[PDB]
């Protein structure tokens, strides 16, 4: 006796069974003419059941047709078709509120899907997922709601990490969506602090994309690790709306990661960081057109090993990672090209340190262009700003191209009075030479931005300014950078040096530049003073000469080892 | 001719075939009532071969029905179901044994399954695997064995390198247990050393669950790399229990790696890494709970990229990462943070270097906590203890925080000689000020530990101890920390000062202490001694002092610079 | 009303619809007795389409047969068998083309596939892809053709960001091949620079292995990003045809990555990259037996965290890493065990910098052996050589190991004075005590390689040489070499010393080593000069001492901390 056959659930609702006598039946397909989810039943005739659709399912009768399943659970087996105005979401709650019970995996089929309601789906990493093999596109222009997908587990110790990542949460699901205030994406967590205690590690969302939302990726209440594994998100409504997370956050931040990340296309979007003691790292990760930006109150640790920053197409002039306000937080980046296209000039710090914060860059090559200008805003001519600390290590800071190389971070300085804040005349070493009555002396509250200011008036003779500092880590690199400003000029008022010497005093080399005639604010340090130390160099000898006449001014007179 | 059906294997063997003229048969389900694994036999009526279950299965007349195969490989296809008291290794036994013959891909069903009995399973993996979507759970509670699952290549070198990586090994399986002694988990490898060197390279274990084993995972002779993608062993019956290497190893440990592993949860079990030439790599890997010790004859090479220490609850003083003995080997840590709880006192050091081994740690944050009391058992108060050597590049360590904070390592103090080990009175400028005989001589053999102790018994008069020392890096941070003694306490004789200072001798700022009135062996620089150095320093003065009448003495007097 | 049944595909062609009443027909296999890819067929009796094998086919009579799809799209459903003469790439071709309408993924079938012809296949990432789970082989000796896989999208912009990493683009295939010019593996890219600029990012490439082809893998035009997860290539026809990159490429190289990848077995074969602003990160891989080599217009900047180098059975002399010609790239290890096995003599530098390239290495360990006889060929016994830089920090270079330990590089060195590069006698103190007229002057143009010789003939009494140089970095290692050569040998003329001293000039140890009596140009600082410095050391002192009688003369006396 071989099985019946149905074209659609329809028509096996329809048939009465009083009169049937078989075994099981065979369906192609639920929606007539979709030939998708062909399914066996098999006749109940007596008993009751909850009497759900894709499992048990319920005829006109009365008697219920209990499923029989073989190998994976398929999601659009329930009612779920590839459409394009046809609501699916039900049927895929439906379906994972079934593959709960008996815990399993949930695949979707492929095509583009259509969602549409007012409430979201509450994945259970330890239950099952809405992993997809064969690429599935949802649709959520027409959806509404708070958050379309919600990541938490109920159990609170017991069953969670003994089964949570045996199988990944979320593969493959393409969202669209629309540009639209109070609608955004995928939270991890819980969004409420009261309840128990979630435990979910080791939850893996791999190959998924999320674009167009208000908030494409939002961090909840006891959502500590979790392993994004080459993950994108693109296009956010308001700034700060790719990755959030809330200051709000408890017992949650403990070392996530990201796998070959990527957040891209940023049109007037952020990251930002705002938490105690979070731990997050990057691998082999590039976010490019994306201002990572970090205010946290207490210590946040963010290491970023081979990644990548830049900005293939923009006239905007914004800055790559900074750290707003915190107590003391770390920014780590190993191994990773930095690249800079061009531009119609900067005005801006590419990267920002604030009050006790540090960024620690090794392994690390630094660009240099001819349209920065960064002294046009922070003062000195630098790759940083800030009263933050920066170290760096092994950094390759690349020598020539064009225009040359700028130093990176003025905490890095070797000589002691640099932005003159000593208030007086120490530290420097002044020489004038035969008459007397030539004037360097220091005058304070007259700068570019307030810092004091060692103009030398020489007359009928040149004056000398000299300073010897320590050379650390063997070979290393100059990189140049001094403001100047010059009131009057008559003449080439320059030769500006910089001498190597060894233990002994004996010469090995120098590099000199010329003073413009230019009046404005110039910077000096840009070519003609960079350059490798030879090997076995122990002092650097900076020396400052004006001819007698024209009238100069210095400030920010620093050097930047390696 | 539609083909004829079967509702259970029984009765698919009793039928006889001597009157039926039929091309195909199809099944079900092996077992009645399960509804799993149905298949489609043809049948050959009049061959001979081996008979196996699942395929070319025999029926009681004597033809031998051959299965046809469509797409994968199913394993729960012989004889395996889910269920609580139903065995299961033989059909996986089978099933992986079929599999390997026109080797392919070998699947298992979802649900929790049960196996039983006194052999393991040998996975080949340049042959098949046990890679499991749906979350395949497996118990052995019942089962007795040396091994569940043994990993080794029959192959030497011809074809194992050229497939081995094209899938993985296992994966999806969730293996229970009971704490009983000579039963354990998964090994790498062989379990003895003769016979062919195999060549199992490239294998990979993904998301895969052990626990309560007495070795939950053992490497063996010719395991050099492996790929563990996420995996957390947890409940080891003894010590060392959770991942464990014999030192009676050869050939093997060529750059193993671990990608987002875990070990938790371990009562009263260790990790121990006992080999020569063996590299490990962890990269964004937290294991807590732990105790990471090492003791390797030879070099052992262990690093680390963003893994996190910690304890979420426990009032034990275990002791992070330890090395026991050895000759020379390293650990590495970088861009992992490292967190400590609350504790009832901690009377230990959290990590521990011997005899000339080594560990680094680069872009690293150090916290402090009030409940550390270090110098209880190793003399100084400090991170570390013992007598190998630690370097650090890079490392934040936090500034501020309530109590404040504590210097790494001795070995990198500035200061010479820090210990009184010079047995005299050198590096150490004394300075009786108007009366002579005030008595500020060292005496040996008597101290915390048994180190020399500096006191000093000044009369109607101070006495002034002081050194100089250079800094490095620029600026960095202070973390004292002084062991003092005070058998005698009239006043406050404290006033214990250090400077900083330029290359040319000009005061930039210090910190000052004062010593208590407690007669017991406290410690000073938990506060009011930390900082970070102001940009431009060259070298840092020590400052002793002591007022007339109460006599004092210190140790350790170490400065500990970044 | 059951469907008919048809056992081949032939038989279902030959049979005509004219009286046949049926909405459906079931194919058992596409091929008589294969039994695989069984398909579901309706009739549409009157409409007109394409008329492909696997979907839509076409009968004699006309009416066309239209597949229904459930699940995964299987690729050996249209014409693909495993087999080992029978052609299958025109099925496979076909499926693709198929796939790529509605997109979805193509899944390969297990066993051993053949392919021939004269056309490779054009994956496009965006659309579909060649994943097969069952560990796919193909056999491509018969086959003949530019390149078999061609990997580019034709999107722009628009839709290929959006989705592209949904899903692996190739994943396990197996393919064989013979070694003739002209053919090779897999491009990245468009293998010409006309035309539509490709974006494909993001594309995985995972549980690949490529073998015997001119070109295992190369690089083509518009090919930034890429992931290559577990691939390994070996045994390539001529050198450099395992990884290759055009010089004449394109807006190519944003940070490509590599997990636990792989190439060995290399007879005869390289790895070149040659491109301007190149990025490549390599995470916990190890390659054999390949000499890396980088020669670069511009910067090219490669990373290796956890990354092996080793040779596990060879007597060639090839150097693992080298850069032979570039303005400035940067070469980074991490955490990566170098080992060197046993060989009959190396006479090589194993790494080597050239012109201002720079290697920096970091939580390295530094092996050492007695048959490197490095000083044979680049002048100093060194672990390195070339005019480039080397910088390294927190590495191990263990100490003891039989016959002791080499330095790395030269550019290292703490005296200014090693090379005789001054062409006098600066940077070295020379005591001739009592007696005047002893020789130790200075002439050029003679040595092993060009650079001058310090002899010293001293008559009736000793000369000493000494030398102060500065620590840095605390405690470190010596690992001394110096190139010695005694023209004349009465008696043991040796007593090289090296002493630590601290800040206030007090000794605290020393390591002394005696000259020979042998002729030839001997080395010095193997054994009997290394040691770890004192906790507290500040300076290092040489002193060279010869006994009057035997003339000698010194070169390349360089130290070489940490």
């Amino acid at each position: 006796g071989q099985p019946w056959r149905f074209s659609s659930v329809a028509k096996m609702k329809a048939f009465n069974y009083s009169c049937y006598l078989g075994s099981s039946v065979f369906l192609e397909s639920w929606h007539e003419g979709a030939g998708l989810g062909s399914g066996l039943f098999k006749v109940s005739k007596g008993t009751t059941e909850v009497g759900d659709d894709g499992s048990v399912i319920v005829a006109a009768d009365g008697t219920r047709l209990i499923r029989v399943f073989d190998g994976p659970i398929f999601a659009d087996m329930w009612g779920a078709l590839p459409s394009s105005t046809y609501n699916s979401l039900p049927a895929i709650k439906s379906a994972y509120l079934y593959a709960s019970s008996k815990l399993q995996q949930l695949f979707l089929g492929g095509g583009s899907y259509k969602v549409t309601g007012s409430s979201g789906i509450d994945i259970d990493p330890s239950l099952a997922g809405i992993s997809a093999l064969s690429r599935a596109r949802v649709d959520t222009t027409e959806f509404t709601g708070d958050y379309l997908f919600t990541i938490t587990s109920s159990y609170s110790y017991t069953p969670a990490p003994y089964y949570n990542n045996l199988s990944v949460a979320l593969e493959g699901l393409y969202v669209f969506g629309n540009k639209t205030e109070g609608r955004s994406g995928l939270l991890t967590g819980r969004r409420t602090t009261d309840g128990v205690k979630s435990y979910n590690g080791q939850t893996e969302i791999r190959n998924c994309t999320f674009d167009k939302f208000d908030y494409n990726i939002r961090m909840g209440h006891n959502s500590w690790r979790i392993v994004f594994y080459k993950v994108n998100s693109l296009n956010a409504l308001n700034a700060n709306g790719i990755l959030y997370v809330p200051s709000g956050l408890d017992d949650s931040g403990e070392i996530l990661t990201f796998y070959h990340c990527q957040f891209f296309d940023g049109a007037g979007s952020n990251i930002r960081i705002s938490c105690s003691s979070f731990a997050m790292t990057f691998v082999s990760c590039s976010f490019l057109n994306i201002t990572f930006t970090i205010d946290a109150g207490s210590s946040v640790s963010v290491t970023a090993l081979g990644c990548n920053f830049e900005n293939p197409g923009s006239q905007s002039t914004r800055r790559y990672i900074e750290i707003t306000a915190g107590h003391t937080n770390i920014f780590n980046v190993v191994g990773g090209s930095i690249v800079t296209n061009a531009n119609a000039g900067q005005t801006q710090a590419l990267i920002h340190v604030s009050a006790n914060n540090q960024i620690n860059l090794s392994n690390l090559t630094i660009p240099y262009g001819a349209h920065y200008q960064q002294e046009a805003d922070s003062g000195y001519h630098a790759f940083c700003s800030g009263q933050g600390y920066v170290s760096t290590s092994n950094c390759s800071l690349q020598l020539l191209n064009g225009a040359g190389c700028c130093p990176i971070h003025p905490s890095l300085s070797v000589f002691t009075n640099w932005n003159l804040s000593y208030a007086n005349l120490n530290a420097w070493t002044v020489d004038k030479g035969s008459a007397p009555t030539s004037v360097a002396e220091y005058l304070s509250a007259q700068g570019p931005k307030g810092e004091g200011v060692l103009h030398v008036a020489p007359t009928t003779q040149g004056v000398n300014i000299s300073q010897v500092a320590t050379v650390s880590k063997q070979a290393g690199s100059m990189s140049m950078s001094v403001m100047v400003n010059i009131i009057s000029a008559s003449s080439n008022a320059g030769q500006i040096s910089l001498a190597y010497l060894d233990a002994f005093d004996n010469n090995l080399g120098g590099v000199s530049a010329n003073l413009g005639t230019t009046t404005g604010w110039k910077v000096i340090g840009k070519n003609t003073l960079r350059g490798r130390l030879p090997v076995g160099t122990a002092k650097v000898r900076l020396n400052i000469q004006t001819v007698a006449g024209a009238d100069v001014q210095y400030t920010n007179i620093l050097c930047n080892i390696i």
